[PDB]
């Protein structure tokens, strides 16, 4: 099948791209700057910016299936154009945050414009994402082998992105997904106090904690910059984002247990070094 992945440079895109390309589909990479290593050998990279639709014109002509990385703005136009160009299968990197009700804004217009096109479709719905314990954790291990935390006995359940790109591959080249919007967890509720340890083991190294306060915690994410400071108001609970409910994870896709955000420290410890 021909297969046009956006996001494909992405965190779950790679994966995507990777495993497509292996199972011997035809693949497609966009990017906004085509440079070699942004696909692997054999993978066709497209140029193009989903905010700007007609940039995608050559990058959907033929295409069988999409992964369609979030962009409310164009989501109508971007689908109306792979609607055209023959595409009869959208899946869609979505959020939990959906299915939760939190998000009615961003992701969720992106679903509602691929559910009014007639094509087939899944939704991959992430909850909270592994990656963002290296995008807030990494700079301080990295300079200090210390994580400052205000909520060291907090914790969600973080996933693991490559259970998100094996739904994603499964949604894109099999039966039995379409008209499914599939929340993906990690398989275990998780202190920050503890996800600091699973590093720790992970690096083979000693990570110091130091309990903060949530206001020396939002000057420090304000300092590192980035994914710390551009989401500072919402990870600190200053501004609102919106006995568990039962929490679901890629094993209902996959038929295979969800990573463990172990696994996930030891897939990315070379990074969290200095
Ligand atoms: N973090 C969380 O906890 C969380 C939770 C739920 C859902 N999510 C969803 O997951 C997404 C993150 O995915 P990820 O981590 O795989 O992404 P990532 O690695 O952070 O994102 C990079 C990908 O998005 C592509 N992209 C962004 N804007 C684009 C545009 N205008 N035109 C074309 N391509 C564009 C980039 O292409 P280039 O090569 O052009 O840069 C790149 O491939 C979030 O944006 C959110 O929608 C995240
Ligand atoms: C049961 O879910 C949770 C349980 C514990 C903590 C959390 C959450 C949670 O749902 C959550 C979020 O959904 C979001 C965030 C978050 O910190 C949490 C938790 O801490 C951060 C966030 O607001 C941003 O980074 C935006 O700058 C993105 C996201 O917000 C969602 C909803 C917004 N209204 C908006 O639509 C945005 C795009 O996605
Ligand atoms: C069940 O959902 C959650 C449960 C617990 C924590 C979380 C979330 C969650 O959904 C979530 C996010 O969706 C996003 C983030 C996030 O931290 C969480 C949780 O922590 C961080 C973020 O700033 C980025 O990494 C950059 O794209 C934004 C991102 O999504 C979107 C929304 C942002 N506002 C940003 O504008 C862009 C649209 O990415």
């Amino acid at each position: 099948s021909t297969i046009l992945v956006t996001g494909a440079t992405g965190n779950v895109g790679r994966n995507v791209v990777r495993q497509l390309a292996e199972r011997g589909h035809d693949v497609r990479a966009l990017t906004r700057r085509a440079r070699p290593g942004a696909a692997p050998e054999g993978v066709r990279v497209q140029e193009g910016d989903l905010t700007h639709p007609k940039t995608l014109k050559d990058a959907l002509e033929g295409v069988d299936a999409l992964f369609l990385f979030p962009v409310a703005a164009t989501a109508e136009e971007v689908v109306g154009m792979a609607k055209s160009a023959g595409v009869r299968r959208i899946v869609v990197l979505s959020s939990g945050a959906v299915t939760a009700g939190y998000d009615t804004d961003f992701h969720l217009p992106v679903e509602r414009a691929v559910e009014a096109s007639g094509l087939e479709w899944t939704h991959v719905r992430p909850g909270e994402f592994a990656m963002n314990k290296l995008a807030l954790w990494g700079p301080p291990i990295r300079a200090e082998r210390v994580v400052r935390e205000p909520a060291p006995d907090a914790g969600w359940f973080p996933v693991h992105e490559q259970d998100i790109a094996d739904v994603a591959v499964l949604a894109l080249t099999e039966e039995g997904h379409a008209g499914q919007a599939y929340t993906l967890n990690g398989p275990e509720l998780l202190t920050h106090r503890r996800q600091v340890e699973l590093i720790a083991d992970a690096m083979g190294e000693e990570i110091r904690l130091e309990v903060v306060t949530p206001q020396q915690a939002r000057e420090i994410y304000l300092a590192q910059g980035g994914f710390a400071a551009e989401n500072v108001d919402f990870l600190l609970g200053f501004e609102d984002y919106g006995s568990l409910g039962p929490m679901p994870t890629a094993e209902a896709v996959t038929g295979r247990p969800a990573r463990t955000f172990a696994q996930w420290a030891r897939d990315h410890a070379d990074e969290f070094r200095a």
